[PDB]
């Protein structure tokens, strides 16, 4: 039975950057500890789709420790050590109850606390969730955690110039539809929507990136489903079965069909909307002296005036650091301001990378090009709603450009002419 003042439950991304805060903010050894489930100290999530699954020069532990992700000093196992600040891992919490503010492992220990941050993040919706028949067949691989990672490296190596389905066109479908063909797989991706990446991409940017891939060599399949998987006498996956009758031969298959905050352990003891926990402009929950951040809060979004749920990095960075300061703040009898975010997202295809802030809201222009066979691609595109700019998105951006369009989505500039914002679409925004 262990007791520290401050407790972390999840060992991820917020996890991290809230020690950092914490460290910062004064604590002292025997203070704070972080249990996680995984076996190695809090790290860089991103890298883990990316540079983890580069065929050279690929990222490794240590190296992506936080919070070099963000440019900062990297956290390594030593840091924790020498600030005495405990790390509890491979210690998966299976019972919470904020009453007694214990909380139980699977096998038994206890862990009591004075102030709990919840930084759980999100699990993986699973093709078992669809009853899609086979899906428990072996090589049928979902990314979140590094020993998901190593074990999808593992089957990359093992099945060398072989044939990989991607299943679902979000975040994980393009990014690892551009890892797979880096290293060398005939790739085909697979989902239900019109154009990949529903959830923030245009119909138009949507039509650069699938025009991009196909000239990669990576075959789209869009407006169908998988309904099943022939396994071998090993249970080891062979074939993609479609609902629209097509049948694709795959040695791997990787599956990215949403997010899911891992909330379940409180259930019934804490407020929830908008499928996470409840909180206010300091990351607490409706019980005193429990937080929650990162990917499994719902939070007021200042700029918009609405509860949200965010499930990206940048904001489990900054959530993080603004529970920590909340939590300091209300200890001595110090004022903290208001969390106020600008959502920043992002990704990487092949030698792209854009950059996104704001709020994907009313209607699009495109400015630059636009054109995938382009010597380097630069294009960018602004949505507008009521006389406004509220979001923008570049392609190809320089670091100016970059800080530039989010100046543009965190002042929401008035657009007079809308041809001369078309032409000229980066000076609009560096002029703001
Ligand atoms: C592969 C991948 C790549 C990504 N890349 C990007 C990107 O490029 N850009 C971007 O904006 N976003 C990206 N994201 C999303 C981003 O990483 C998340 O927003 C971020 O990790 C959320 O941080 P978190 O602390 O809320 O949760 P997470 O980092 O998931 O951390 C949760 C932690 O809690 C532990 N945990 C959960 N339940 C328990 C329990 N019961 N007991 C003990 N431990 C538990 C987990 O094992 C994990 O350590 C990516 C996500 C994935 C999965
Ligand atoms: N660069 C990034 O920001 C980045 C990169 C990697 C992962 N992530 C995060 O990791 C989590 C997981 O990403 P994700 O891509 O799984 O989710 P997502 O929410 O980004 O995308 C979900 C996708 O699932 C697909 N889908 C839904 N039903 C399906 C079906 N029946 N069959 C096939 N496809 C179906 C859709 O194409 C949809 O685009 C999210 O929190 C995400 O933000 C973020």
């Amino acid at each position: 039975e262990k007791h520290f003042k401050y407790v972390i439950l999840g060992g991820g991304v917020a996890a991290g950057y809230a020690a950092r805060e914490f460290a910062k903010q004064g604590v002292k050894p025997g203070e704070l500890a972080i249990i996680s489930k995984e076996a190695v100290a809090p790290y860089e999530r991103p890298a883990l789709s990316k540079g983890y699954l580069f065929p050279q020069n690929a990222a490794r532990l240590p190296g992506f420790h936080v919070c070099v992700g963000s440019g900062g000093e990297r956290l390594l196992p030593e840091w924790y050590s020498e600030k005495g600040i405990e790390l509890i891992l491979s210690t998966e919490i299976v019972k919470a109850d904020l009453a007694s503010k214990t909380l139980t492992s699977a096998v038994g220990a206890t862990f009591t606390y004075e102030i709990l941050i919840i930084a759980t993040g999100s699990s993986v919706i699973k093709l078992s969730d669809f009853g899609t028949q086979g899906a428990d067949s072996n090589n049928i691989l979902y990314l979140r955690e590094v020993d998901d990672a190593d074990k999808l490296v593992a089957a990359i190596q093992a099945k060398k110039g072989g044939k990989a389905v991607i299943v679902g066109g979000g975040y994980i479908g393009l990014e690892l539809s551009a890892a797979l063909k880096i290293n060398d797989f005939d790739v085909t991706m697979v989902f239900p929507e019109p154009w990949c990446m529903p959830r923030l991409f245009t119909a138009d940017i949507a039509a650069f990136y699938e025009s991009y891939y196909t000239n990669k060599g990576v075959k789209i399949v869009k407006g169908t489903v998988a309904v099943g998987f022939d396994a071998d006498a090993n249970g080891d996956v062979t074939a993609v079965n479609l609902k629209n009758g097509s049948v694709l031969e795959a040695d791997i298959v990787v599956v990215g069909v949403g997010g899911r905050p891992l909330t379940t352990l409180f259930k019934g003891q804490v407020a929830e909307e908008k499928g996470g926990i409840k909180t206010d402009a300091f990351f607490e929950t409706s019980v005193p002296g429990v937080y929650a951040v990162g990917d499994v809060a719902t939070f007021p979004m200042k700029m918009y005036n609405e509860l949200r749920r965010v499930e990206h990095v940048d904001h489990a960075r900054k959530s993080a650091e603004q529970a920590v300061k909340a939590i300091k703040g209300k200890e001595s009898g110090e004022s903290v301001v208001e969390y106020d975010y600008l959502p920043y997202f992002y990704s990487r295809s092949f030698d792209l990378g854009w950059q996104f802030y704001g709020d994907n809201v009313g209607d699009t222009i495109l400015f630059g090009d636009s054109d995938p066979t382009s010597a380097k691609p630069k294009f960018g595109s602004y949505w507008i709603k009521d006389g406004k700019v509220l979001g923008a998105f570049l392609e190809g951006g320089s670091p100016d450009e970059n800080k530039a369009i989010a100046k543009v989505a965190k002042t929401q500039p008035p657009v007079a002419n809308i041809e001369e914002l078309k032409k000229e679409g980066l000076q609009f925004a560096s002029k703001i």
